[PDB]
């Protein structure tokens, strides 16, 4: 589960 700036935002 990680909300990142390039695509990471989910789990």
């Amino acid at each position: 589960c990680y909300c990142s700036l390039r695509g990471d935002c989910y789990c």
